[PDB]
């Protein structure tokens, strides 16, 4: 919409703080895998 989650980068940005990325409400969010 007026933002668009990436998985891939989400998962690139999440894996920078040691847990795994997810997509929701199209913002990423990371979770502990």
């Amino acid at each position: 919409g007026s933002a668009f989650c990436n998985l891939a980068r989400c998962e690139l940005s999440c894996r920078s703080l040691g847990l795994l990325g997810k997509c929701i409400g199209e913002e990423c969010k990371c979770v502990p895998y």
